[PDB]
DNA sequence: GCCGCCCTGGAGAATCCCGGTGCCGAGGCCGCTCAATTGGTCGTAGACAGCTCTAGCAACCGCTTAAACGCACGTACGCGCTGTCCCCCGCGTTTTAACCGCCAAGGGGATTACTTCCTAGTCTCCAGGCACGTGTCAGATATATACATCC
């Protein structure tokens, strides 16, 4: 019900359904966020949008 | 004497069934309407008969000879088993475009009716192209006869 949202960890999850969604979120968000943070070819407009 | 708790009865509301009435799919009925029917006439397609000549057919012959058949051997290939690895399938997740519903105007094309004229059918006459047969002629082929030569 979006009120029982839990702050979890990979070892705290174990093996449940939807772990591929967690892997996809981790890969996309973390990899692309640190890519746009660490790239020197990033303007101020891109980082603020 | 006063106050709180457990047991049981009749009235108010929800649901199933039936009857009256309105709406969707299909069939009977009516009206147009054009194509099938009927009746008559005539030309000709085809049936029938007749004669001639050639191919086929049943059953036999005889001869030749090459193909078919039988047999032995051998070995190459079909097939079965095993390994392996790789690639396709199943599944979960994310994207994306098919699908449906919308403009906005305009052209293409299917009908209905009408006009016109060019071109193809039809008829008559004629002539030349096609089919068949034959005389003749030049190229190809085989041998007759004369000259140089080896033993």
């Amino acid at each position: 019900s979006h009120l029982h949202n839990t702050w979890e960890t990979y070892e705290s999850i174990g093996q449940v359904r939807g772990l591929k969604r967690l892997d996809n979120y981790c890969k996309q968000f973390i990899i692309e966020d640190q890519q746009v943070r660490l790239d020197p070819y990033v303007t101020a407009e891109d980082i603020e949008i």
